[PDB]
């Protein structure tokens, strides 16, 4: 659902 987790990834 959070889309800016993939950011952190």
């Amino acid at each position: 659902s959070p889309i800016y987790d993939i950011n952190y990834y």
